[PDB]
């Protein structure tokens, strides 16, 4: 395994890989290894590093790992394309559609799609969804400004102080769900509300189903669909409790609503995820499985 | 001029007082609260979310001296003992936990900062129901003032079948500052309010019926308490009787706009609605009309300052009710 | 193996339990708290600042099942009625708040009860105040009730001891940049105890606040009695604090001498570090105090000097770790 | 006095806002490289300093404000900016790139620079014609009227400063590589107490020569988006009481230096016009043996306090 781009996703992917047997990880990033070693050691949201780091590259808990700084050749964000990857791209979400050998380039999807997919999948199999609108109450991220200032991408809301506001933002995750679950292509749209927590998110989905359902039917269905990626809990948890978790998505039975007005129904289903570590865990799970195939 | 009395000088009472300073024919001539005046004067002057007080406040024997003007502050336990008419008070703002014990020698009318036989009024939504006969009326909850004009606008123009509401809300005083035991037993309000996204139940979507009877039973919702000290946004996903576009929805909200229901197309955030005078501010940039097959879901979004939006509305009702 | 009892399973009691799990030769075999076990278990499991519990916790009739091992949880309002010895309990952490004097704490000492008690509240006059690896030498063993001191005096003491022993302190002023605490209002409202600053939204303000930990350092280090005073700026982080001490010494010194002194004075309770860390790095640490060499100053203008010296601590878990150390040690003497 | 602003970041925008509420000071040109739609939005809406007091509409060229047209250009090098076309006499240099004489010379009449050249702090040493001057740092504007008061009344030997500071744009929103290699400013600014060095204490000599070499300090950057406090522990020549120092500061109070005895917090000083607000409630005078340590504390809004001082300096300097 070789990591290009040692930002937040890169450093956590590494951390995650230290506690997985058959993977291990070379790194490439343009910044000072002193800077990177310090940021690997110490982490605000995810706690101190589990081990030692000392700065050719840096050695971690003994083993040397060579860290290069090449301009041109994958978690940099600069090379987010099919052609842009040196030795339609398959969007994969583990334990959802990883069942789709070969390939040049695959995408582990967006952090939000990995939360949405298993829950949305569970609804289509059991009940069949007609349509639905998504809202993710989301932690703030690096593309937001720490204080009100000119955004590089021209976005007037991400220009605002990220940890002092509720900030609406557009997300493609809900619309691009067709690329993992073609059954739901064009059925789901959504938006985000970025809020002052440094990591940890929840995704709410209000949807209309093919057949009538109860609150208990919905919850049971999700408990039945639970696995390593898609968690299940009936504990009244909050965002800090899901920081650092290994589930890509964690369904919360306590927030479920099935509103019946006349014969018609609206179903609300809610799933937690740590936009950092929930995604990174599903990324590594995929990363491992993908090296297994050829 | 409408002389006003405030019973309960908590967050709402102090903000009502503040608000009334910049409203013409309304003046507070008597405050009644049981806490130390020195504590009250300091909290009236200095305010985390709403800024320094626009003026000067000094404690004196009997009351406060605000901008020169003396305002009596008493500390009567039972509302029966308060001699409101001595200070010319023709209406009371009841903002603690009650109530015609204000009505005697005393005031003539009263407004409760809550929801009971008493009429629930959201200004510029259903303040037409007040014939003037009434003795006690209620201004409603803070989220009810946000949702109501937006909801009503959908029911008048398109008719509402049903809808689910989610409010991304500022943290509140009923949440713990740090992880601890909650008096009631709530395992989520037990957690650090300024360090978490905390799911919570709200009955404001249900009790909308009291303000808009047509939507009684049709609306339900919940809240996600988040780490800002004030400011909130209510998202309503709803099914309508007519087919619509996003433009038609937005144009209808613009056509329903007033002092209570604002309209904007600016990509704002929560701090931009802190201290506003609108009860609700419709944000047309967050509108969605999803059409899958022939069926439609309509998403509709409005900002509010759970403190000052409510308080502005509350004062509008207070002045109008007194002037019948 | 030291079998421990907890009376009062609040913030501190739960953290002491958590801390004890990762320490050997110290084990909790009885808990006593009057709140609903469901509420307690939940708050043991889930924790905003200190993270998810390391293991599993299920409620059960009689007590908790923590990762297999059953731990008894009684609800006795009177300490006289807690049969601690039945669960072979030797020493009791008294973290309730309602038995914060000696005679009151001594209600845990009977035939079928405990042998010793450690209170989380101040040791008043006839109750010795112990900071571990600072003045735990004062315990002969005959003692019945001791106090594990305040959270800030556990941070300030090792750093202030190291200065006195090496260089001698004339005087000093302390400033603690402190996490906001439970006694602060979440939003602007009337504070019960009258305090116009604790009245304000704790997580949206820098809030000055007094602290007697600098003044009451004498109870721990009698050398320094009357030499130190200080104050606090409470700020918007849920836990984690940093203490700065500007001081005048008896000897003249350089920046490298003092940092070396702190490194030589370093131990299990007093950490040493030269990494440029921030408050989130010291969350959940076992050091009572963690000296930071990077912030050290020695301003020499004329012959006269001022020495500024700085140390991190987690006002939740650093205190707890010192509390568990003093709790362990005190049981091993009798 | 017609004023031009180069760099429309936090200070540049707030200066614009402040100048609206000042009698004979008018902004008639702004120069910033970023999109006028972006800039007009950030003027209208401001997280910590509230909505703009008026209307702002982007138009062809620059943007209209309360009907009136303000030009907004986008020239990189300070030459090329034809400031005189729009009648401006003085320029507030607020980018941070042209932080020196020579670079700040964009004369082709007066310039006021935002970095640390003659360094002024209004109502402290604005008594000291010129072309390029400095309005100083934000922290320096807090410390100076407080330190000056101790020098004049009691005489300062020595002192150590600690500023508990609101987080700022040069800190990362989340943990990541800082451009200037700082391992602390790299960290999530709004989720940490973040120690950091400041030269405001050392460079006080420039504002008050009497105190040169005598004061040093540092900063603890904390999670509030604006609003700061400066603590100064210091040894004096004379012996003092707590009451004597509090009465000194009250006597030294003016438009720039506030005096309060109210037990306030940082949100209470957001958007104030005072460059520094002395807080008597935090004063200490520790006497151990005969020797004394004196602690003096002053609030300031690193954004608007600094800006308010900047606009006083600017107005005055044009009128000489």
């Amino acid at each position: 395994v070789g990591i290009n781009g040692f930002g937040r996703i890169g450093r956590l992917a590494f951390r995650r890989i230290q506690n997985v047997e058959g993977v291990e990880v070379r790194i490439n990033d343009l910044t000072d290894p002193n800077m990177l070693a310090h940021l690997l050691k110490y982490d605000t949201t995810q706690g101190r590093f589990d081990g030692t780091v000392e700065v050719g590259g840096f050695e971690v808990n003994g083993q040397f790992v060579k860290v290069s700084a090449e301009r041109e050749p994958e978690a940099t964000g600069f090379f987010a394309s099919k052609e842009k990857a040196e030795q339609d791209v398959k969007t994969v979400v583990f334990n959802t559609n990883h069942d789709i050998g070969t390939e040049t380039v695959i995408s582990g999807a967006s952090c939000t799609t990995n939360c949405l997919a298993p829950m949305a999948k569970a609804l289509q199999d059991n009940f069949g969804v007609k349509q639905g609108l998504m809202t993710t109450i989301h932690a703030y991220t690096g593309d937001q400004m720490i204080l009100d200032g000119p955004h590089r991408g021209g976005d007037l809301r991400r220009a605002r102080a990220g940890a002092a506001n509720i900030v609406p933002n557009s997300t493609g995750a809900a619309k691009a769900i067709g690329l993992v679950i073609p059954e739901l292509n064009g059925k789901l749209d959504g938006a985000a509300q970025r809020v002052p927590v440094p990591t940890g998110s929840v995704t709410e989905l209000v949807a209309t189903l093919e057949k009538d359902v109860t609150v208990e039917e919905v919850n049971a269905a999700m408990k039945a669909a639970a696995n390593d990626s898609y968690g299940y809990t009936e504990d009244p948890i909050v965002s800090s409790d899901i920081v650092g978790i290994s589930y890509g998505s964690l369904f919360d039975a306590t927030q479920t609503k099935v509103q019946t007005v006349d014969g018609n129904q609206l179903v609300k289903v809610v799933s937690w995820y740590d936009n950092e570590m929930s995604y990174t865990s599903q990324l590594v799970r995929t990363l491992e499985y993908f090296a297994k195939i050829a």
